[PDB]
């Protein structure tokens, strides 16, 4: 059998082909552990991320780049097969046959299809990567069922399931009851004339029926309780975890990735409470139905079991079909937004250039193609509903023939007749529904996948080493051994520093743009680790100091500060909620902000809208080192957090933290050269090694890279 | 009657307010208009834009900070008050009448409501603006029927329209004709033990119902097809007169209130090809079983219309708290995304504070509100279908009930009371869908309001003066005469802009972070025009050249620098259609972009992915140089187009727009002074002014601000 396993974003592709080919190959493991192997970033992966995952995963992998003419020539079937979509988006797929000019591939975006040579060749790259179990590929199940994961929410809760039951079982009992009622008038009431007795029984009747609604009350609002409960639990759950988990698993992913999810927690409650009640529920009344309608008569209840085959083979012959069609449409619609908000958030470059009519062509060609997308899925809805209304209206119709031949024949009654038809809906009804569980079953088990192989990854708590306590300081030397790192499966940052910081001493790291300094920043704070070598404070390895500590002991002003949308008392305390009001106005002293935040409108408790959007980039940025001051740590860094601001803002600051108190250490990152010139140590990096060190003076005398970048810059 | 304008987006409620007073007053204006005139922003509107905004419209509007014992005392009640909503928003609400200890206030986000005096004076803010008409305010009802101007697009289909009526009639009638059989069969064939003639009904009730399905299946298509092309040509209209508006449009809105316009197609279209047919149809179909409801038996039939009127009655009175609810709900999902939102993309310092236990609270705070209104919501339509059941029900079982009796009494024979029991749907579906068609009306006319508003919104075009046809290049003086400006009606940012750059000859901009220079690049380009004064090229009025060619001759390269999602070729040549690669690539040379494409996949057909994601910003950047100067342009503006390169690439394009042919202008805006020394003229810009102009060796040689810049930041 050909595996192919659905990519659950769009930059997994290469991931979903690897866990194609060992599931082929009968290893069958977590999709996002996989996407971790591969290095896979917000960009996708590559070809190289592949075959190290592969290595590494237990096959013997190899790259080869091959014309048409090696497809021709013998080799091993499931390889992976770079393509380009459209002069466009790069996928991967796994080739599963050669067949005679006819090429069978899983696509992760779209399932299994054949492609001719010619056209295959067309959109397909010369790249391939090949796989063959090596001599340690123990064949495996390294995953969890979900459902059961999920549904195990339910235990907490089964007094509530248990109402439900019982309610949907009376209101059942009555209906069936209540649907006697024709049978009763024509039979009895009308033919011998019973007056009394029709008044009397049609009460009874209206007194049933009003049981039933106040029943189906109660269940109804059992059941949005429970769902409301379910999808609470889940959200907060996938929440808690997805704060916990390492830097490396946000900067792989993008922002609509991480949100996403939480949709899946409405798609998993759905089958988690609904399906499992809906079986439940219907199974009994179903049974019911069919053995009162046998009851009746057996031909009647003959053409309404054929008429609910005919049905569930109509419904599943359409399932797959639709399901394509509204994945194409969802496609089709994420291009036309992002064209349009594109074409709107560069509307100035447009109006420059007078491209208003191109831009215009191009958005009507891409509705055009969501309108064809659409019409395509709206005729196959009008073929199943026809399909499906003349197999309900002929099987009625014939539903009738039959039973007048049968009360003409004597076999049965009139009224026996109609009260076979008011039983067709409790008898149908959930079976109809029990098959038209099978769409919202198998989104939900995609969401429940979705949703829970994150919850599988370690957090930042779990991959740390021992921690020593009796470390209570980091005040100390900052020592960088032999440093290596790379984000992911990327060119290497950082090759070779070995660098020390004396403590209490202020330290500048100067250099090109992209160079890998605030990967050095972030690498001290302990995001990411070094591929290869150790960072020591005070001669202890920065593996073992307690992550608690070594957050809050470090603080950081980076180049993109973020503010959140709350009160300047809440922006500048983000960590720790117990601070005086005379801390936070001294620490806004040395930014410089507090003459400017006094200003605004109230006082320290002033809402910044849109997450500080009315705010200035250089009053953010005062805000940020206001908040770093006001945290009290022990190493300071400052990722270019004088860029915007201007000369008098940048000398008060440079002043203030050049007078701090206490043996705190400052490191500064610059670009600009001018800005620091009376820093105690400067720090050259150009290419992911440190190769000039000393006072400003000292590099100026030694002729170098240092000097010559003075010389062009000043 | 108490006036009350919802706001259509997030940023007007001043305007809200606005209108609502002037069309209390009997003034009825478009709310864009006023949205325009109050001068907002992207931040909303304050007390300034709505007095100048209601002294523009003929009121006598003053602004002043009233207390809590000014409301004691009269004034006049239809005014403005500033409102803080849960400490986040600056609202404006409209006062109407003061009561008791009561004041009723116009919130454009809810409707009117009523607050208790200590509670609004807790969230009523000190502001208050007084709104009185003066000598002009000749009223008037300044708009248009949206509704029936979007019904303009039936014109061309009016033939489809009507192939629908007919196929909708002859399918009403083929149901009506086959409701009869279960008639035809009690009171004729089981009666009477007529076989033949049962399977021959039998055959003929089939074949109508199959017709039936047939008709169904034609008028499906047809109204799909109808539809699509509604929403195409809809979205499409708006989208051209989008592309077309003024600057001013683009800025004073953010991109989801631009982008939301293309589901309000949608929902406009829903009603234009929706309601119209549906009350085409259902009105003479609902007629018709009337009538032969009526014709079977009276006393059922007004059975029947005592439910129909009891069913719209419920559903008109639950109506207006459905959608409260469902706004309510939108409204804390939208607060949710954007917190969920928030914390993601600030993660890093989340992390970096250990503040993920708090962003974990507020997130469960916000899912509990969310659920709080769901709850609201689903409580509402529990109640409602509740009681509709209820109706139904109790009304079947009563119509069998009186049928019964009719029957025992002989007015009416079992045959019909079950061919009354069948036409029965046809009956009350019809008014039931036309009782269902008020939700759908309202939301229509509201999108068709929030549509078509723009639509009305003057163009670039429409705006200019007339052109003078002998002006063919913008080569000369460029004079920039007593100019101010202010973007809407915020604080001016030219005050006496005075200057002239030469002919040929290249100029400097400098000064400090948020100045005015990029202010003066877009005035030249006519993105927005000046208060006062004129801007000059070789002594022809900016206003006087017609706008294409403003926009042909002139080329920008902004500090922000956009690249749109295609080829590399495409992204070069964005306005002009036809152009050799030769000229391509000697723009790329001189721009130092050319090697960094050559170095990409493919040679210049490489897809930029994501808006160029791939691409760093220093590539970014040079190729939006290679593009300006492949524009060929009269004059050049680079504002702040050298930041983001190092100093290499920033002395090749520095050297290459020196090495410029032809007297082409040359302007460059620069942050960095020592990026500049070499220009022909420099002019120094600190406070909306010109206050220094020359070149270097002057300026250094007379004292003032731009020497002491050079002194404290060399
Ligand atoms: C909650 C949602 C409910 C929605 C339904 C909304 C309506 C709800 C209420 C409906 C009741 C009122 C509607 C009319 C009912 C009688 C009509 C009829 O048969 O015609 C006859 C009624 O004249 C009579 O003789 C009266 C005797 C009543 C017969 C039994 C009716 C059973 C309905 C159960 C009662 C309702 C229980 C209410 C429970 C809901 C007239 O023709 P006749 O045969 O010649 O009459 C002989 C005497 N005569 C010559 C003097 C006239
Ligand atoms: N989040 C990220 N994911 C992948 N690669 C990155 C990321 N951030 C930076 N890089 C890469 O690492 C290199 C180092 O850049 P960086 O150290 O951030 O520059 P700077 O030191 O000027 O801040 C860059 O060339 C960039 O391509
Ligand atoms: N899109 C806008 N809407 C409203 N006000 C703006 C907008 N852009 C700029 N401003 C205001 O006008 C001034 C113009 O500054 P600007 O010329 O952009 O500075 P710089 O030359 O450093 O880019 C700024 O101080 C800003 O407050
Ligand atoms: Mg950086
Ligand atoms: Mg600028």
């Amino acid at each position: 059998k050909y595996v192919c396993v659905r990519q659950y974003d769009l930059t997994d592709c290469g991931a979903a082909c690897l866990s194609s080919i060992a599931q082929y190959y009968g290893l069958k493991m977590s999709l996002a552990k996989i996407r971790e192997m591969t290095g896979t970033d917000t960009q996708g992966t590559n070809a190289y991320g592949l075959i190290h995952a592969a290595k590494q995963l237990g096959f013997s992998a190899k790259g080869v780049k091959a014309s048409k003419e090696d497809l021709l020539k013998d080799f091993r079937l499931p390889a992976i097969a770079n393509v380009i979509v459209d002069n466009r988006l790069a996928h991967f797929v796994v080739i599963y046959s050669i067949k005679n000019r006819i090429i069978t591939v899983a696509d992760p975006g779209k399932g299994i299809v054949r492609y001719s040579m010619d056209d295959f060749c067309s959109i397909w790259t010369g790249g391939l990567v090949l796989l063959e179990p090596g001599e340690a590929f123990q064949k495996g199940d390294y995953t969890q069922n979900m459902m059961v994961k999920f549904a195990g929410f339910l235990k907490p809760l089964k007094k509530t399931v248990l109402c439900i039951f019982l309610a949907s079982l009376l209101y059942t009992a009555l209906g069936i009851a209540g649907s006697f009622y024709i049978k009763f008038l024509f039979d009895d009431l009308i033919k011998f004339e019973k007056l009394n007795d029709l008044h009397i029984i049609s009460a009874g009747f209206a007194v049933i029926f009003l049981l039933q609604i106040f029943l189906n009350y109660y269940r109804s609002i059992l059941v949005t309780k429970l769902g409301m409960s379910i999808d609470k639990s889940i959200m907060m759950e996938y929440y808690s975890h997805v704060l916990k988990l390492p830097m490396n698993f946000f900067n792989s992913r993008k922002v609509g990735e991480i949100i996403s999810r939480f949709m899946d927690a409405s798609k998993i409650r759905q089958a988690i409470s609904g399906a499992t009640l809906t079986i439940m529920i219907d199974t009994i009344m179903a049974v019911i139905g069919g053995i009162l309608l046998y009851i009746q008569n057996s031909s009647l209840f003959f053409i309404s079991f054929i008429i609910i085959l005919l049905y569930g083979i109509i419904v599943t012959v359409f399932n797959k079909p639709i399901q394509n069609a509204n994945r194409q449409i969802m496609e089709d619609n994420a291009k036309l937004t992002s064209a349009l908000v594109e074409s709107v958030k560069g509307i100035e470059t447009i109006k420059s250039f007078g491209a208003e009519e191109q831009t215009e062509k191009s958005t009507r060609d891409k509705i055009e193609t969501v309108m064809k997308s659409s019409f395509k899925e709206g005729m196959l809805y009008i073929n199943l509903s026809s399909l499906t209304g003349i197999v309900a209206g002929l099987g009625g119709i014939v539903i009738l023939w039959a039973g007048a031949y049968n009360v003409i024949k004597g076999n049965m009654s009139g009224g026996q007749l109609l009260a076979f038809n008011a039983l067709l809906a409790y008898f149908l009804t959930p079976v109809k529904n029990l098959i038209d569980l099978q769409p919202l079953i198998q989104t939900a088990v995609v969401a429940s996948n979705r949703l829970g192989e994150i919850l599988e990854l370690a957090t930042e708590k779990e991959l740390r080493e021992d921690s020593d306590d009796f470390v209570i300081s980091l005040k100390g030397d900052i020592e960088f051994r032999n440093v290596d790192f790379r984000y992911g499966l990327r060119k290497p940052v950082l090759k070779n520093i070995n660098l020390t910081i004396p403590k209490g001493k202020t330290v500048a790291i100067v250099g090109e743009s992209g160079s890998g300094k605030t990967t050095l920043a972030k690498l001290l704070m302990n995001f990411y680790s070094p591929e290869k070598g150790d960072i020591l404070i005070n001669g202890h390895s920065i593996k073992n100091i307690s992550l608690e500590l070594i957050r809050k002991k470090i603080a950081f002003v980076s180049q993109d500060v973020f503010i959140f949308s709350g009160t300047v008392k809440e922006n500048l305390c983000l960590g720790n909620e117990n601070v005086d009001m005379d801390e936070i106005i001294k620490a806004a002293k040395m930014a410089n902000a507090h003459d400017f935040i006094e200003k605004l409108p109230l006082k320290y408790d002033t809402f910044l809208n849109e997450s500080g959007a009315n705010l200035s980039e250089g009053q953010k940025q005062r805000l940020a080192i206001a908040r770093a001051l006001l945290k009290k740590p022990d190493i300071l860094i400052l990722d270019e957090a004088t860029s915007n601001l201007d000369s008098i803002t940048e000398n008060h600051i440079k002043d203030a933290i050049y007078g701090l108190e206490d043996d705190v250490t400052v490191i500064i990152i610059a670009h600009r050269l001018s800005t620091i010139v009376n820093c105690d140590k400067i720090y050259l990096l150009k290419d992911g090694e440190i190769v000039e060190s000393g006072s400003h003076t000292e590099l100026i005398a030694l002729k170098g890279c240092y000097f010559k970048m003075w010389k062009q810059t000043e």
